[PDB]
């Protein structure tokens, strides 16, 4: 039995979320057996109340934002239920790095490559996984109507769980998506959108795990409220895809998690076509471990119950550091 | 006026190198009239007395052995308005400095945690040069068997750490017989170790300063294949030309190429990019450096130089693009 210290919370946008994959990786390390302390990174340790009440506290309609934001903003391994920011970027990785601590994902260049979309995609496109055109910001309107048309997304280059990301339908719409996408980061991707079904894969241990479709029905994207939300989307794994299909999948995120030299574990999101051509949106280190959330899905349907994923995590992470 | 902290020393092999080239930017910055501290990130703040003695030590012929090696927000620094990253290699240059600056509020020079990372990573920050359209030599990353050698790298060949400076571990390998000693040795001086196509020709390198190119310069080696520890840091060891004398078209195409590495990698404050220029007129790029040498035999400093940059100017100019990008 191994002694985890499970980090959450943070002072990303992506906080709620990451209050809910920390509950559920307490939980699920504590029925295994393990000793686990529960840290939120923005207070410290917590006690066994604030512990069952953050158990309870569901991921909200809205990502904490504006000034609720602003106002929050003998150990074996430290376990990583953060998502976005210093969190998920390298910088923690990095910290805990230089204080000699183990901890679980992907080390703090492949933290830092994946959460640069731009970056992540031309690698992609050097490892031979298929990519969406795109511009980074400032593009003049005649650039993008040049390279890009309509429609297409607009989306930080670095954020999580679709915040400040948006379908642009016409250029009337273009420069209010770039203003929005400003206010979660500093560089802003505008990207041709791709119309069709919405895949993922997980890896665990250099291993792809079965692939899942989210049945989107009109919806153009996959939002933060049908993300987080109980029931609100029917997300099958494994998908009911044609098997080349679901195996090109596979293929393909192995590529990803390869090139960007990550470890552990990942999860790598495509949208797929009527032609049957996949297209590589990101790759993510700390990908959700909350109850709606797919890698937990994707794992059980492998055969892999979630306290053993987050104890097999635990040891990959160990075994790295 | 500023109050600058220069971190200098480390413990990485280039500790020699960074000893130097932190003595050179505290007296520079000293010049120009800045409050100046000296912290050695191995050991802590020296004084005037420690200054004279540690900083005038001069980089040898060989670089420290792995046995020397192995062996902020604190009083003086409240109210630093920037870190001056003097450090070379290791984890001064490959991002883990710059995060844990980043995770304090501190405001330091160079490039951020992102950029230091990738440009230390001499593959990845290769295959960013192919995506820029930078032109770069072929190359695999160890183990590589006979076959996959022979056949797409040839020989002779470069093995080199992926992660080093200074030419730290490099080989010219020039037979099968001798990749395997050179693998090993390139792997004691870190986790990654590449093979690359040997490119034959003349040595130049391109600095930039803020999103400007610096003139071209050229290292003659004589009959040289490389450019080694010994003839970077002793003087007069080569001759170095700035600005170098070539055909101005390829002086222009290189400072083209430098400028799309550092735009491409996301770099900021300045840079140097290194390449080779084959006999047919060809520029390979090697790899960019976030934090460049700044000794007295450097290359850096001799570029902006020839730019009409004093070394002092250089610095203060480097300490407030570091201000401004954090
Ligand atoms: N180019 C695109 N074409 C079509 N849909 C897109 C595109 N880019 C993003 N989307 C939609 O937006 C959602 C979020 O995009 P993306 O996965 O790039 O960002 P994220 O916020 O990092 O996601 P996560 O929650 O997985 O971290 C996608 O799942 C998809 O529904
Ligand atoms: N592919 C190559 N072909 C020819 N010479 C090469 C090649 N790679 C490296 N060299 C030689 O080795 C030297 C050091 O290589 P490189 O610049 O890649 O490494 P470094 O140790 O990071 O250098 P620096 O001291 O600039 O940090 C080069 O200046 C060049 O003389
Ligand atoms: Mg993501
Ligand atoms: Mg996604
Ligand atoms: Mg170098
Ligand atoms: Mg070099």
């Amino acid at each position: 039995k191994l002694k985890v210290a499970v980090l959450f919370g943070g002072s990303s946008e992506e906080r709620d979320v990451s209050i809910a994959s920390g509950a559920q990786v307490i939980q699920a390390l504590r029925s295994a057996g393990h000793q686990v302390l529960a840290v939120d990174t923005a207070s410290g340790l917590l006690g066994a109340e604030e512990e069952r009440r953050l158990l309870a506290s569901k991921v909200k309609e809205v990502p904490p934002d504006s000034d609720s934001l602003a106002i929050i903003r003998g150990v074996d391994v430290f376990f990583l239920a953060l998502h976005g920011g210093t969190g998920e970027d390298g910088t923690l990785q990095a910290l805990l790095d230089a204080g000699g601590f183990a901890y679980t994902g992907s080390g703090h260049l492949a933290s830092a490559m994946a959460m640069d979309k731009d970056v992540a995609k031309r690698l992609f496109l050097a490892a031979g996984v298929e990519t969406a055109s795109w511009l980074m910001a400032p593009a003049s309107e005649e650039e993008v109507r040049e390279q890009l048309g309509f429609p297409l997304v607009v989306k930080p280059n670095s954020q999580g769980s679709t915040v400040g990301l948006s379908i642009v339908h016409s250029q009337a719409e273009l420069q209010p998506a770039i203003e929005l996408a400003g206010r979660y980061g500093d560089e802003v991707m505008l990207e041709r959108f791709v119309a069709g079904r919405e895949v993922t894969v997980g890896v665990l241990d250099d291993q792809a795990l079965p692939v899942g479709e989210i049945l989107l029905g009109g919806q153009e994207v996959f939002d933060y409220e049908h993300k987080y939300q109980a029931g609100a989307v029917r997300e099958v794994f494994p998908a009911d895809l044609p098997p080349a299909i679901a195996a090109e999948a596979q293929r393909l995120a192995l590529k990803v998690h390869r090139a960007l030299k990550l470890s552990g574990y990942s999860r790598t999101d495509f949208r797929l076509d009527e032609q049957g051509r996949l297209w590589c949106l990101e790759v993510n280190t700390l990908p959700g471990m909350t109850a709606t959330s797919l890698l937990p899905q994707a794992a059980a349907a492998a055969g892999i119950g979630f306290a053993e994923l987050c104890e097999r995590i635990c040891r990959l992470g160990i075994e790295r550091c």
